């Protein structure tokens, strides 16, 4: 998992995966995530999109170019049994496999459920450092770091610091993040944009004290 | 196997269990038999079983804090015993805590 | 996660991986999969193979005939170190995914210390029934039907009972639907079939059950 979003539950709902040019596409994997995967379609870039028939008068594609590398998957009317996760699975020669997950979650604007702890204003070109606020004497379980917009939380790291493995997002853009050492409390932006202005949330899950947030907005001039 | 938590019995005990991607949660009652209390998924939400409808519920806070603590609003007798919190992540699989309930407090 | 394939140690050792022919074959990839995912090798049906670096002296394939379903991992040399775990992924289109988890065992621990509780003699051409043994004290978790030979260990059937697929090209007749994870059935058995046979039963809660029984066929 090199990418992984949350998105609003519709019944017209989107769940995007445009894949980055990284070596020559080979095949891709639509999947609903459960204990057992439900395979939703795949794709060859030869032969074309293959819907599996549970899905077939659900689900469809734009006639985007080759080029936009757009396997965003679509939903017609999406209903209740529609929620959960979902993997778009790219499978890239030499590189190899890596998957997206996207969530979806009945939920209003992301931003809403959010109000600042703080502002940061930046400049475009500038590195942006963000860092938790650890308190207690609680150990910390888990930290994880999350970009929010209204319709999208973007995952951008999150450190497991006493069971389970890492992760690190790539994609759409570079993520400094290192979780060893107790420097999980720290990431960075390296060369913001205006569209890298937004809501910028630290969740600190601890062992008995658990449940503590840090939210910053960020603003690029 | 043994168990991870050990509590004594009481008519308002509650099993904690707290635990990435959360796939499905289950409650079981193993005793002779492995028998089913409580089963959530992302999809479906927490639905509980039947034998235990009027025995137990759940608290339903953050559920990306992985908590998922078994309160019993009551507790007869033969809710002494063993206790299964079982958990499947993506794509990893299992995670289990036993849970021991004791009579002789 | 648990294995298809267990075998011992040799620095010679070749963890097969023969594949069926299902769709069209469009990549291979081995990973040794320890507490983190680690690329071994990758192919291509167009490309080739690429063997990354911290292998490249350790392991090769053969170059003969692949279109006989054969991306068998032979190693050159090997250490303690490519004890373990592996996972060959084949990726098909349009049937998708489809994944051998073998395991390596170090200790020089094998069918050495596996005796039969049951013995069945039968005659080729015959549908063999075998069973386990439950005995009815623990809810039965997850039930593994496995072959042990003298090479290698392969599961035959998987079921559990709170999902994994066989990958042994026997064709083991088995349902877990109700009960039915007792028994599984090997139609028209032949000769090479016989050897040791073993019901594992995994507890919810508890110890685990083991029956094996030995069939010899005429």
């Amino acid at each position: 998992v090199l990418w992984h979003t949350s998105v609003p539950f519709a019944e017209n709902m989107s769940l995007e995966c445009v894949y980055p040019s990284m070596g020559i596409l080979t095949q891709v994997e639509w999947f609903k995530i459960g204990t057992q995967q439900d395979s939703i379609a795949i794709f060859s870039p030869t032969h074309g999109m293959v819907i599996r028939k549970p899905y077939a008068e659900r689900v469809y594609f734009l006639n985007s170019t080759m080029a936009s590398n757009n396997m965003t998957l679509f939903f017609r009317n999406a209903s209740e049994d529609d929620v959960g996760y979902y993997s778009c699975s790219l499978y890239t020669y030499p590189q190899g496999t890596w998957q997206k997950v996207i969530q979806v979650v009945q939920s209003d604007s992301f931003e809403a459920a959010v109000p600042s702890n703080s502002h940061i204003v930046s400049e475009p070109g500038k590195n942006v450092t963000l860092t938790c606020q650890p308190q207690m004497t609680w150990p910390v379980q888990a930290v994880r770091w999350e970009k929010i917009q209204p319709r999208q939380i973007d995952l951008l790291t999150y450190c497991n610091l006493v069971h389970g493995r890492n992760f690190t997002s790539k994609f759409p853009r570079q993520i400094v993040s290192n979780c060893s050492h107790g420097r999980w409390s720290v990431i960075v932006i390296p060369d913001v944009t205006v569209s890298d202005s937004g809501l910028y949330r630290c969740y600190l899950q601890a062992s008995a004290g658990e449940n503590e947030t840090f939210v910053m907005r960020l603003t690029v001039a």
